[PDB]
Formats: structure tokens, C-alpha cells, sequence
């Protein structure tokens, strides 16, 4: 297969990968100036929806990290298991990480298309429809937390309205229900 | 991290900390002068807003130099803790009361603004949004009534109106509930 179409690809997702990462945190500086704005002034819950955003925004960036590390340790050997055949145990876990979150990761970047489409091309040992579903359980479940799809418990949502009310000065007053919670 | 931007930062925060104190003695001496105008002409509540303000000032004044002294003496260790990773108990309670009073002095300077981030940066272990709050409990209390926002005593006010009065030669007759108190 176009492997090296792949590499391409994988080094653009890292240019991307480190691009957005900074793109991604300027925006969410004023955004954070912006959430003590809204909390400054008056709907908190307006800013609490903001700084959902944010934290959902941060799980991604936590995520992007954590795969790019494996991407990287995936470009690490790939001479070598291009010279085999089937996916090795170092790299399950990676791997299974990566078909795992391709799929929330196809709409992110379009080289990933063709990095996922080249994974499959490359494998059928616990590759393709189903037999890639089946090697797929190894995923991380950190970044699983990480890409997790939740509300934070409201202690910590509070517990973020509160360092960000303490790193920006704003006055916030946690629901005591959850502030105990 | 930017560590040399960080020590030339703490630089010319030593400066303007220099600089501040000395301006703000130069106007605080005709301020007093003002006052014992105020004092003696009339609205001795405006000369005491007026030395409310000062009071605040002195606050300030004694803050400023504990916490030049904290950034000193963190800027001796500077290579040394450096080498290390975690703050040190040796520096945990300058750190502290510098992490907690930096956003209150967020405003004061700018440079701060970088010295709070390469803090934050530098560490991790109790540092971060909630574990540098976890960390900063070991602020200095001294600094913390010198960096109270309150109404001193009315006895103690009047001892300032009164001590003023003794050295500007003004007639200062304290409320004597509150001269008693």
C-alpha cells in the first residue's frame, strides 16, 4: 500500500496535531478571559456552559497529546513491522488506541482517512470489519477518560469555576449541594 | 521553560519593586503634608479616607518588601532548584505566599504574569489549577494581614490621626468610644 503517502500524511497530522494545539490554546486564553467576563457578569451558568466547552476542549488536547505520542512511536518502527505482517504486542495497545479513536478522529483530519484505511490495508490478523473491532478493545482507557463524552462532576465543575475564579478573581459561590458533593 | 526571561523578569520586578517604593514614598511625604492640611483644615474624615488610603499604601510598602525578599531568595536557588523538579520545603513557603498574592499582584506588574506561569510551569507536584491551590495554604500570615483589605482599628486610626497630629502639629481629638476601643 502507499505507505509512504502514509508517512506524509502522519507527519502533516503532527504538523496539524501541533498547529491546532496552539491555535486551540491562543483562542481558549481569551475564551478564559472571556468565561471571567460571563462569570464577572452575571449568568455563571452561561460561563459554566462556556468552560464546558473548554474542559470538553481540554480533553481533546490531553487526547491529542497522548496520540501523538503514539503516532510517533508508531513512525518509530515503520520499516520494521512493515517488514512484518501482522501487528506486534508493542504496538497493540497503540494501535488498538487508534482504530478505536479514528472513528471520533475521521471528521478531526482527513489524512487519518487514509492512515486508517492504510492500518486495515495493513492487517487482517485481527484486521478488518470485525477482527479489527476485535483487536480494537486494547484502547487506552485513559485517553478514554480523555475521550470520554460526560459532564465533570459538578464538585469539579465548581472545583474549575473556582481555581479559574481564583486564578482570575472572579467572586463564585459552588451550589453547597455540590460543593459538598 | 523561558528561565532567563523568568530571571530578568524577577530583574526588573526588583527594579519597578525599587522604583514603586520610592515614588510612592516621594508622594506619600506630600500626601502627609496634604493630609496635615486636610486634618487641619476641616474635614478630618476626608484627611482620614486620605490616610486610609496611605494605611493601604503601608500595607503595600511592608508586602512589597517581604515579597522582595521571598523573590531573592528564590532567585539564589534559581540553577539549584533548577536541577530539582519539585519545589522544596526551603522555598514552599516563599512559593506559596507568592502564588497566592501573585494574583494579587497580577495587576501590579506584568512581568509577574510571565513569573507565575514559569512557576506554574516548572511544576506539577501540588502545582497546577487545584494542586498549586493545594500548595499555596502556605502563604505567609504576616504578608496576609499586611495584604488584608480591612478598616484598622478606629483606635489604631486614630492613633495614626493621632501620631500624625503629634508630628504634623495638627489638633486630632479621637471619637473616645473609639479612643477607649
Amino acid at each position: 500500500f502507499k505507505a509512504e503517502r502514509l508517512r506524509v500524511n502522519l507527519e502533516l497530522v503532527i504538523n496539524r496535531l501541533k498547529l491546532l494545539e496552539e491555535k486551540k490554546t491562543e483562542l481558549a486564553q481569551k475564551a478564559r478571559k472571556e468565561i471571567a467576563d460571563y462569570l464577572a457578569a452575571g449568568k455563571d451558568e452561561r460561563a459554566r456552559i462556556r468552560v464546558e466547552h473548554i474542559i470538553r476542549e481540554d480533553y481533546l488536547v490531553e487526547a491529542m497529546e497522548i496520540l501523538e505520542l503514539y503516532c510517533d512511536l508508531l513512525l518509530a518502527r515503520f520499516g520494521l513491522i512493515q517488514s512484518m505482517k501482522e501487528l506486534d504486542s508493542g504496538l497493540a495497545e497503540s494501535v488498538s488506541t487508534l482504530i478505536w479513536a479514528a472513528p471520533r478522529l475521521q471528521s478531526e483530519v482527513a489524512e487519518l482517512k487514509i492512515v486508517a484505511d492504510q492500518l486495515c490495508a495493513k492487517y487482517s490478523k485481527e484486521y478488518g470489519k470485525l477482527c479489527r473491532t476485535n483487536q480494537i478493545g486494547t484502547v487506552n482507557d485513559r485517553l478514554m477518560h480523555k475521550l470520554s463524552v460526560e459532564a465533570p462532576p459538578k464538585i469539579l465543575v465548581e472545583r474549575y469555576l473556582i481555581e479559574i475564579a481564583k486564578n482570575y478573581n472572579v467572586p463564585y459561590e459552588p451550589d453547597s449541594v455540590v460543593m459538598a458533593e
